[PDB]
């Protein structure tokens, strides 16, 4: 560099080290006046990071290149100059720096390899060399590269290249072997597959240089190198099997010793457990790891109160977590989601092997264990496990009563988490077993903690318990609670209003009884601790709901003023009860609770108004503000962005209560359409970054007008321009998940705004979008290893259901459009997945509902016939349909095949009577009586396929049929087939039947409803003439 440029760039960069004032002026003059400039700066930088010998300078400069260096791009820099760069950059990795400094070196050399970059055969060199050195902080910075760049790795030599790794897991530096192994997995990480057999046989010599971690006692660098091979069971799982005992006998062994601090125990259970997620077959497939996976987890959760015996500590706290149980913690969520992949048929059995045996120990922690145990795995196992109920409350049940508190408060935990996963099995099989046990323990003989689990389980168990079942213990069950409440500790009496609250929910009715008594308890409480308050506020619309309006009306008024008070003084906790108390209110007071919109509306309009709330942000700028709960940061094409996930998160919260708010109050609720239209349900829709708020957008749209339509131009103006933005969205939207809902959206509301509600333009539009999405599930579908092991179906389900939605509204018009997607209907017609068959089927049979299809008649009856005879029901029942409705709306031209296939339309209608693919016959059955009612021995074929009770339009046109059949010793049947029929709530014919019994002698025509049990003869009496 010239000399002057030395000098200037020398103080600005030593300002850098500094305050803001000085560190500011040289951040202006750096980014004001450093594309002529920035290879001069580059340069300079380098030289800095190279050859200074101050070491703040040295990393600043190393740093900046580096971010620079991408900005720039190192492309577009001058062939003359990055060489320069480069070996300046080279020079310095090779002199004396300090170990950070050569970190950073190291990183801007890496900014320094890209493909198209000329080729740097000197720093190949420079590595194979350093990999060698002796200088530890060499051999890691230079694994450290090949991190950073791992195509490096494909070009040297595979007999140079593995040699290097070896030596790289059994160096003695702990930081070079820890370099090595992330370097290793990296490779993975960033190269395709194909490359990946070419490393892949190394696992072995990484896996065997596993124990010399724990022979040199070194297991924090243990719990390095566990969490890369947890990234390599993601990416290769397969490459583990047979090394896989040798691994999981290791981690065994790991975790079993329980003198090693947390983190190598922790992370050698997630490597375990993560296998369960990754390569489920091969865990199945052997003993070993299911046995391994469970007398490990159990023996961590045994890891409790240490030190502490009677548990003291633990009575006295409240009931929230001791979040420093860590490894207690882990082995649960371990359990739990292993339970979860493998299932019980893999672990129930190796389970309960263990649970027998701590269930009795002497070690109060072991029986604990056993409970905390059995609560974890019980989800997963569930399919095995529900059927052992009694055994497991035999094993469980005695330590109801445990000497110690802390096994008390496990059994309880058991009996609510079994309560939830085995529902509603559990509710009506064990109550009898369930609520003694818990009940018991609501009595101030037990200790606070068990006391307040006991009553959590309770609800747990109510959720799903019918108000018959709960009747009997609702005396006892309320007036235990109430002593709760009157408890001492704040979180016993917040527990005891949500378990009563949670009860009174499910009692429904039955706790109108209760209501007189509880209410100014209720009251009271509330005059008097935010979530007290809230907690109680639920607890009394809840009440309310169950109670039903009039009843709730005795302190409605008064309830209503403590809210407004709530609401409106001097924890964000609290405003969520509120919100939903007011909500429950409004379903409660129906159209009375109009009035009090001022009220309630006025805040969700300010959250549900919340922007994209985003800092386009900086690489390091990042991981600290990914430290808060309340943010994520995610990449959208290369460049990253922080959003502020919890505000989003409440933006959805918000648009739900205004959805609901307008179901309920419908044409109430038009004086607020225009504004949350507009100003909340549209813009959600450009929420690329987050898919709730998309979706709940889509959502709002149809209750919306539907709110407004009922009131009442502007309607007009809103549905075009909210179909608008639905329909653009279709082609744009990148989630399928999403694109589902703007196509139920707009289905909904076309049903909203009626006749022709969509323009010529809108209807094209939607047509591109269709065809966009119908072109990406096909290419989706294409898709399904060496090394590794509905969404779809319900997308298409709804597409149908909008094409049909618009080709109604335009009463046919819309034909033409469908014209230009034909090549894909066909393509899917013809393919082998049944699932595009389906559709394309569906669609068909639409486009014949509106005799001007001759034109491709010859081109899907082929199909349709084939389709008619399939192994799959749900494609009989497609093809069917078709037929029947080609008999219906297109009459002549269709005749031909029509009444040929009439044969196999009585062979498809006799597995049929079965609920599975009841369906399908049902479809066919009305295909036939379609077909005869168009155009003897073929209607007594069709006469044994009544009744029809699953499908709607089918059994519609089938009694339909029976009619015509009548008004235009088989009376037992015509009868029996109607009222089941009724009776089954699938579908005038009564007229035609009593015209019918008329030709009968009194007691012949009596004779038929002998049969019928009282609740249907109920239904009968009042169906009939």
């Amino acid at each position: 560099l010239p000399e002057e440029v030395n000098r200037t760039l020398l103080q600005i960069v030593q300002a850098f080290a500094s305050d803001n004032q000085i560190r500011s002026v040289a951040e202006k003059a750096l980014s004001e006046e450093w594309e002529n400039n920035i290879e001069y700066l580059l340069t300079f930088l380098a030289e800095q990071a190279a050859f200074s010998q101050d070491t703040t300078v040295a990393a600043l400069s190393a740093v900046l290149f580096r971010k620079l260096a991408l900005k720039a791009p190192i492309t577009h820099i001058r062939k003359e100059v990055l060489a320069q760069i480069r070996s300046s950059l080279l020079k310095g990795f090779l002199s004396e720096r300090a170990d950070s400094i050569r970190h950073k070196l190291s990183d801007a050399i890496a900014e320094c390899v890209q493909d198209d970059l000329p080729a740097w055969p000197e720093l190949l060199q420079a590595l194979i060399e350093s990999l060698k050195s002796g200088n530890p902080n060499f051999r890691e910075s230079s694994f450290r590269i090949l991190t950073t760049v791992p195509y490096l790795i494909t070009a040297v030599d595979i007999n140079s290249i593995l040699p290097i790794f070896q030596s790289g897991f059994t160096d003695a530096s702990d930081n070079v072997k820890i370099a090595a192994v992330t370097a290793f997995v990296g490779y993975f990480k960033q190269l395709p597959k194909s490359e990946w057999s070419k490393l892949g046989i190394l696992l072995p010599s990484l896996l065997n240089s596993l124990p010399r971690f724990l022979d040199d006692g070194k297991d924090d660098a243990l719990a390095s190198v566990f969490e890369s091979l947890i990234e390599l069971v993601e990416l290769a799982p397969k490459l583990f099997k047979d090394m896989f005992d040798q691994i999981i006998q290791f981690t065994d062994m790991v975790i079993k010793n329980k003198d090693l601090e947390p983190p190598a125990r922790t992370t050698a259970l997630e490597l375990l457990t993560v296998f369960s997620e990754n390569a489920p077959q091969m865990c199945k497939s052997n003993q070993n790891y299911g046995q391994t996976l469970v007398m490990v987890t159990l023996i961590m959760m045994t890891e409790v109160s240490i030190d502490d015996d009677d548990a003291a500590e633990w009575i006295e706290s409240d009931d929230t977590d001791d979040e420093e149980e860590v490894t207690y913690d882990h082995a649960r969520q371990a359990l739990d989601r292993v339970a979860l992949k493998l299932g019980g048929e893999y672990l129930a059995a190796p389970l309960f092997q263990y649970l027998q045996q701590m269930i009795t120990s002497t070690e109060w922690r072991e029986r604990f264990a056993a409970m905390m145990a059995l609560s974890s795995a019980a989800e997963g196992c569930a399919d095995v496990l529900i059927g052992e109920i009694p055994k497991i409350l035999d094993m469980v049940i005695p330590l109801i009563n445990d000497p110690h508190p802390r096994v008390q408060y496990g059994c309880c935990n058991v009996l609510g988490q079994i309560s939830t996963d085995f529902s509603p099995f559990i509710q009506r099989t064990a109550h009898d077993r369930i609520l003694p046990a818990l009940i018991s323990k609501l009595t101030s003989e037990c200790t606070s903690r068990v006391q307040t689990h006991a009553a959590a389980a309770l609800v747990n168990f109510s959720e799903f318990a019918s108000k018959d079942i709960l009747e009997p213990y609702l005396d006892s069950l309320l007036t235990n609670l109430l002593v709760l409440l009157q408890s001492n500790k704040l979180y016993v009496q917040e527990q005891a209003l949500t378990t009563i609250a949670f009860i009174a929910e499910a009692a429904k009715n039955k706790f109108i009884k209760y209501y007189d008594t509880l209410m100014p308890l209720l009251l009271n409480v509330l005059k008097v601790n935010s979530v007290l308050k809230g907690k109680c506020m639920e607890c009394a619309t809840l009440i309310g709901f169950a109670v039903g309006k009039e009843k709730f009306h005795e302190h409605s008024q008064e309830l209503i003023s403590i809210l407004v008070a709530l609401q409106n003084s001097d924890d964000d906790a609290l405003r969520s009860y509120l919100e939903q108390s007011w909500s429950r209110i409004c379903r409660i007071l129906g159209d009375d609770f109009v009035p009090l919109l001022p009220i309630v509306i006025p805040p969700l309009l300010i959250t549900a108004k919340a922007t994209q709330d985003v800092g386009l942000i900086e690489e390091e700028e990042a991981a600290n503000f990914q430290q808060y709960p309340d943010w994520d940061v995610v990449q959208v094409q290369g460049k990253h962005i922080a959003i502020h996930t919890s505000v989003l998160d409440d933006k959805v919260s918000a648009m739900e209560l205004l959805q609901s708010y307008a179901t309920l109050l419908r044409g109430q609720f038009a004086v607020y359409v225009k504004e949350v239209m507009e100003e909340i349900a549209l813009p959600s829709l450009d929420f690329y970054l987050h898919d709730g708020v998309r979706a709940a957008g889509a959502t709002l749209i149809p209750i919306l007008l539907s709110c407004l339509l009922a009131a009442t131009e502007e309607l007009v103006l809103l549905w075009h321009k909210a179909s608008s933005k639905l329909i653009g969205g279709l082609m744009s939207e990148p989630m399928p998940e999403i694109t589902q809902v703007y196509h139920n959206s707009l289905v909904n509301g076309i049903k909203v705004m009626g006749d022709n509600c969509l323009s010529e333009d809108q209807l094209a539009a939607f047509t591109k979008g269709v065809s966009a999405n119908l072109t990406d599930t096909y290419e989706r579908m294409q898709d399904r290893d060496e090394y590794n092991e509905f969404t779809d179906e319900d997308l298409l389900d709804e597409i149908n259901k909008s094409i049909a939605a618009v080709l109604k509204t335009t009463n046919g018009h819309y034909l033409k459009n469908l014209e230009n997607i034909w090549p894909m209907i066909n393509t899917f017609l013809l393919d082998n997945e049944p699932i595009l068959v389906i559709f394309a089927l569906v669609v068909i049979g639409d486009l014949i509902q509106y005799e001007q299809t001759a034109s491709m008649k010859n081109a899907f009856i082929p199909k349709v016939t084939e389709c008619l005879i399939s192994p799959d029901a749900r494609i009989r029942q497609a093809a069917s349909y078709i037929i029947g409705v080609c008999a219906q709306y297109a009459p002549s031209t269709y005749a031909d095949v029509c009444i040929p296939t009439l044969d196999t339309l009585v062979q498809i209608v006799d597995g049929s009577k079965l609920e599975e693919n009841r369906s399908s016959t049902e479809n066919a059955s009305a295909a036939i009586a379609k077909i005869l009612y168009a155009y003897d021995t073929y209607t007594a074929n069709w006469f044994k396929t009544l009744p029809t009770i699953t499908d709607k339009e089918a059994a519609s046109f089938n009694y339909q049929f029976l009619s015509q059949l009548i008004e235009n010793s088989n009376i037992s049947a015509v009868v029996d087939s109607v009222i089941q029929a009724l009776n089954e709530r699938s579908l005038t014919v009564i007229s035609s039947v009593k015209k019918l019994l008329g030709f009968l002698p009194s007691s012949d025509a009596m004779a038929i409803f002998n049969r019928y049990p009282a609740d249907i003869m109920e239904k009968v009496h009042k169906w009939f003439a």
